[PDB]
């Protein structure tokens, strides 16, 4: 199984100059329970953006040139990154923008957090079709002294 999980400010940015300009420490901490212990497979700028391997999950890098650091696993094509994760109950795809475009097809689940933030933004989460999705667990949020945005975080099931 395929899942996508992604942060969406408004108009479904999700960042600007290769960073995410907002900090929440609680989406961070979604991100990490809903992605530990699994592979996790991202596009080459999202590995710039983050800087690092992202410990406790196998890390999957999509670049066409070879790949510059055996601390994570490089792969060319959609079907060698699936492949490369083995037999494992979900893979998690954890953008960019160029990523989930080409998993959105491929997947049963979205792991969405809405932000209620405005920033210009440069990267947008792929358009999908809200028929195709069932919402299957919501959680609302308000802001508070850590997390200075109020913020949902949804599951969806493709129908
Ligand atoms: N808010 C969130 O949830 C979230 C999540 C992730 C990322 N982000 C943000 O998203 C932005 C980055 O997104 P992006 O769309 O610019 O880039 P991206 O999707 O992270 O990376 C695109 C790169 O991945 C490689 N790639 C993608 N598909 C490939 C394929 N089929 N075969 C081979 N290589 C492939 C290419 O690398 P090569 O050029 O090396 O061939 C391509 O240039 C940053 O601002 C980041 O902070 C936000
Ligand atoms: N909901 C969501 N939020 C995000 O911030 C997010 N970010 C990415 C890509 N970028 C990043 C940037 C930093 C970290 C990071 O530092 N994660 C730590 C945090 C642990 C914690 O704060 O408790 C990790 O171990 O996962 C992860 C992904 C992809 N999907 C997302 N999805
Ligand atoms: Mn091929
Ligand atoms: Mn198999
Ligand atoms: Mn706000």
């Amino acid at each position: 199984m395929i899942s996508l999980i992604a942060a969406l400010a408004v108009d479904r940015v999700i960042g600007m100059e290769n960073a995410m300009p907002w900090n929440l420490p609680a989406d961070l901490a979604w991100f990490k329970r809903n992605t530990l212990n699994k592979p996790v497979i991202m596009g080459r700028h999202t590995w710039e953006s983050i800087g690092r391997p992202l410990p406790g999950r196998k890390n999957i890098i999509l670049s066409s040139q070879p790949g510059t650091d055996d601390r994570v696993t490089w792969v060319k094509s959609v079907d060698e990154a699936i492949a490369a994760c083995g037999d494992v109950p979900e893979i998690m795809v954890i953008g960019g923008g160029r990523v989930y475009e080409q998993f959105l097809p491929k997947a049963q689940k979205l792991y969405l957090t809405h932000i209620d933030a405005e920033v210009e933004g440069d990267t947008h989460f792929p358009d999908y079709e809200p028929d195709d999705w069932e919402s299957v667990f919501s959680e609302f949020h308000d802001a508070d002294a850590q997390n200075s945005h109020s913020y949902c975080f949804e599951i969806l099931e493709r129908r």
